[PDB]
């Protein structure tokens, strides 16, 4: 189903939550800016294509609560990615595609 | 509802179909490359916040057919567009957030 991921938990850690989502092919995925901004989202060009990669990253930083970034997946695949301020902290994430 | 507009019409035509697209705040509308590539999205800031009408842009090329950009628009408005590459063919567009 359509996932949507909170940037910064409610428990006020630097994360993705949830960090690893699952969905099929030709769904998205939203990330809601929630605490600690600001955050963006940068695809790592691993294992997918490099250029898929850039088309679903986010690169402008967030800072306002409720501010949204959505990315369609249409190929099945392992997407990792990461928040670029916040990567020394961990901040990283997946999307499964299937 | 949210919108789908298709960038380069089926009758071939360097414009956004439908041009004008009307959807209730909180709502997203879709933009699928259609035809005759490369298209993007630009949103002007006249009328709107200038980083809000930043936000919703999407700078980067689509090329291949199918391929989509999607943004959320949360806060009502006229929000008018266009394709960089094809201003002067008139490639222009407008989202009426209610
Ligand atoms: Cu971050
Ligand atoms: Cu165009």
């Amino acid at each position: 189903a359509n996932a949507t991921v909170k940037m910064g938990s409610d428990s006020g850690a630097l994360v993705f939550e949830p960090s690893t989502v699952t969905i099929k092919a030709g769904e998205e995925v939203k990330w809601v800016n929630n605490k600690l901004s600001p955050h963006n989202i940068v695809f790592d060009a691993d294992g997918v294509p490099a250029d898929t990669a850039a088309k679903l990253s986010h690169k402008g930083l967030l800072f306002a609560a409720g501010e949204s970034f959505t990315s369609t997946f249409t190929e099945p695949g392992t997407y990792t990615y990461y928040c670029e301020p916040h990567r020394g902290a961990g901040m990283v994430g997946k999307v499964v595609v299937e």
